[PDB]
C-alpha cells in the first residue's frame, strides 16, 4: 500500500488482501521472518559503542544506540524464525484460498504439501496446513520436508554455475557502483554523529547500508518497535532502488546474468507441470499439491514462467526500477497459485494468481485471466527447454 513499505521490498510484509476448480498447483514463501544474520545489527552496535566512547554521539545517536541493544536482546536466539506475523499471513492466505473454493476442499479431499528443510519454512507448512484442518477435519493430509526437495526447491544451492555466479560475477562491481551513486551516506550520519564528515566513504556506507538492513525487517518481526523515521522517503526510495537492483541481477533475468540466474528454476517447472499433468489424468489424485521454501525458490520461478514484466531483461541499471519490482513479485509469504478449471466441454483452463492477483502470461486467450492448459503446457516446456539450452553454456 504505503511507499514506504513497498521500500522494504523482498522484506515487505504481504500485502492486504481482504465456477469451481478442480485442482490447485502452489508455491509459497515462508511468511515473515526475523533476521538471519546478527551481522548487520553488530556493525551499527560496534559504530555507535566506538563513538560513544570518543564522545562522538548527538542525542538521536544515544537514543539509537539504546534501541540497537534492545534489539540485540530481543532478537538473540530468535534469527529466522517465522514470526507471529509469519503465521498470520500464512493462515489468512489458507483462508482465502478455503473460503474461494469451499468444493475443492470439500468432503474427504486429498491435499499434499512439502517443504525444505529450514524450519521457518515448514512452520510456515504447518500455520498453514493447520487452517486447512480446522477448517475441514476430513481431510486427507500428506506432509513432508527436507533435504530430499532440494533439487525442486532449492536449486539455486546446486548449480555449481550459479553458486559461482552469485557469490562473484558481473553482477557484484556493478551492485557497488550503483549503491554508491544512489546513496549518500553523510546527511543521514549527521543525524546520528558528531562530525560524519570525518569517517570514509566505505565504513561510513557500509553503516548506512547496515541500518537500513536493520530497519527494514524490524516489521516483519511482530515485535511493537519501528525505526522507518530513521530515513526520510527519498532515502527510502533510495536504498529501495539499491535492493531491487541486487536482486535482479543476482536471482533474476539481467542481462549480465545471462538468464543463469533464472535457468536453474527448471525442475521446479517442470515438477509443477507434472503433478498437473498427473492428477487431470487421474494417476494421482490430489485436489491440491502445496510447497514451502524461499524467495530464492519463488523469484526464478516467476520468471522462468515468464509471467509478464518478472522477465524482462534491461540493459540499464537505473531502468530496472521502472520495469521490475522485487515487491510485487517476492514480498513475505510470496507465493504462486495455478488454479485449474474443466469446462463443459471438459476442456482444461488454468488460471495464474501471483500473489493471489492474476497474471498474464505472452500469450493469448479469448478469456483473460483463464489460459488454456493446453497452450500453456507447451508454453511451459518451450521455457524448461529454453532454460536446459541455457545451462548446456555454463555447463560447470
Amino acid at each position: 500500500q504505503t511507499k514506504i513499505q513497498k521500500y522494504a521490498g523482498t522484506a515487505m510484509p504481504y500485502p492486504n488482501r481482504t465456477m469451481t476448480p478442480f485442482y490447485i498447483n502452489h508455491l509459497g514463501r515462508h511468511g515473515a521472518r526475523f533476521p538471519t544474520s546478527r551481522k548487520a545489527l553488530d556493525k551499527v552496535e560496534k559504530v555507535l559503542v566506538s563513538a560513544q566512547q570518543e564522545n562522538g554521539l548527538t542525542s538521536e545517536g544515544m537514543a539509537l544506540l539504546s534501541m540497537i541493544r534492545r534489539l540485540s536482546r530481543l532478537f538473540d536466539g530468535q534469527w529466522g524464525k517465522l514470526s507471529k506475523l509469519g503465521e498470520t499471513e500464512q493462515e489468512g492466505i489458507a483462508g482465502r484460498m478455503i473460503r474461494n473454493y469451499p468444493q475443492l476442499f470439500s468432503n474427504s479431499a486429498k491435499i499434499e504439501a512439502i517443504a525444505t528443510y529450514v524450519p521457518r519454512s515448514i512452520n510456515s507448512m504447518d500455520a498453514f496446513l493447520s487452517c486447512m484442518i480446522r477448517h475441514n477435519p476430513a481431510l486427507q493430509v500428506q506432509r513432508s520436508e527436507g533435504k530430499q526437495y532440494n533439487h525442486i526447491l532449492r536449486f539455486f544451492d546446486l548449480n555449481k554455475s550459479y553458486v559461482n555466479y552469485k557469490e562473484k560475477g558481473d553482477w557484484l562491481p556493478i551492485y557497488k557502483a550503483f549503491v554508491h551513486k544512489k546513496i549518500s551516506p553523510v546527511p543521514i550520519m549527521k543525524k546520528f554523529l558528531l562530525n560524519p564528515e570525518q569517517y570514509l566513504d566505505k565504513e561510513a556506507e557500509e553503516f548506512v547500508m547496515a541500518l537500513f538492513s536493520v530497519a527494514a525487517i524490524l516489521p516483519d518481526t511482530s515485535i511493537p518497535l519501528n525505526l522507518e523515521d530513521l530515513f526520510t522517503l527519498d532515502e527510502w526510495h533510495r536504498y529501495w532502488q539499491t535492493q531491487n537492483l541486487r536482486q535482479y541481477m543476482s536471482k533474476s533475468s539481467a542481462p549480465v546474468g545471462k538468464m543463469l540466474p533464472v535457468a536453474i528454476a527448471w525442475p521446479l517447472l517442470s515438477e509443477f507441470i507434472r503433478s498437473a499433468q498427473e492428477v487431470i489424468s487421474g494417476k494421482s489424485d490430489y485436489q491440491a499439491n502445496f510447497r514451502f521454501a524461499h524467495a530464492n525458490t519463488v523469484i526464478p520461478f516467476v520468471s522462468l514462467m515468464g509471467i509478464e514484466k518478472t522477465d524482462v531483461q534491461v540493459c540499464r541499471p537505473d531502468s530496472v526500477s521502472v520495469y521490475w519490482k522485487d515487491y510485487e513479485i517476492s514480498p513475505m509469504a510470496a507465493n504462486v497459485q495455478w488454479l485449474f478449471y474443466r469446462d463443459r466441454d471438459q476442456r482444461i483452463w488454468v488460471k495464474i494468481l501471483l500473489n493471489e492477483e492474476a497474471a498474464a502470461l505472452p500469450i493469448s486467450t479469448a478469456c483473460f485471466p483463464y489460459y488454456s492448459w493446453e497452450k500453456t503446457r507447451i508454453f511451459f516446456n518451450q521455457r524448461i527447454e529454453m532454460a536446459k539450452k541455457t545451462l548446456s553454456v555454463f555447463n560447470e
